[PDB]
């Protein structure tokens, strides 16, 4: 109280591709991050749980898109990914 000043305003920055290449990195399936190894994932994940506990509010719209997936039958008893053509 008994004051009158301000100073709260900043910006963010997101950029960094580089020709670098992935190296034994862990591509999380929750935030799409990159960890060194499980040792880090085991902990990193835990974060999600906590973040979900709070984030889990009385939201209104709750839905999730689907991920179509194809497969081959093959006459001869066999099953292989045989990833189809890259639609693009
Ligand atoms: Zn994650």
């Amino acid at each position: 109280g008994s004051s009158g000043s301000s100073g709260l305003k900043r910006d963010f920055i997101i950029l960094g591709n580089g020709p670098r290449l992935q190296n034994s990195t862990y591509q999380c399936k929750h935030c799409d991050s990159k960890l060194q190894s499980t040792a880090e994932l085991t902990s990193h994940l835990n974060i999600h749980n906590e973040e979900f506990q709070k984030r889990a509010k009385r939201q209104e719209r709750r839905k999730q898109l689907l991920s179509k997936q194809k497969y081959a039958d093959g006459a001869f008893a066999d099953f292989k990914q045989e990833s189809g053509p890259s639609s693009g």
